């Protein structure tokens, strides 16, 4: 599913993400939208082996299984595939252990380099939350 801007705000707001470890609802849209352009069927390789999975392009490496991912964790306790889904539950809920992992929305390097320390708000302007 490719979301429409506000309504990713909505259903990330919905799952609990808005000021989630003290990140406000903008760095998450901001997130999504340089990660998979709000489409849940995203995939991209690492130079590691590892690939990244839906609306937050989470990795193979610690948080999910994708059956081909030698030496790598499953922190998430869930198939890769289901960060895929139309249903954005399986990422919420997986985002929300890797940002309280110690170092927050910089575990996500488009975070870090295209949304931290810019207006996130803009993200969320004109949405009916």
């Amino acid at each position: 599913k490719v979301f429409g801007r506000c309504e990713l705000a909505a259903a990330m707001k919905r799952h609990g993400l808005d000021n989630y470890r003290g990140y406000s609802l903008g760095n998450w849209v901001c997130a999504a939208k340089f990660e998979s352009n709000f489409n849940t069927q995203a995939t991209n390789r690492n130079t590691d082996g590892s690939t990244d999975y839906g609306i937050l392009q989470i990795n193979s490496r610690w948080w999910c299984n994708d059956g081909r991912t030698p030496g790598s964790r499953n922190l998430c306790n869930i198939p890769c595939s289901a960060l895929l889904s139309s249903d954005i539950t399986a990422s919420v809920n997986c985002a929300k252990k890797i940002v309280s992992d110690g170092n927050g929305m910089n575990a996500w390097v488009a975070w870090r380099n295209r949304c931290k320390g810019t207006d996130v708000q803009a993200w969320i302007r004109g949405c009916r939350l």
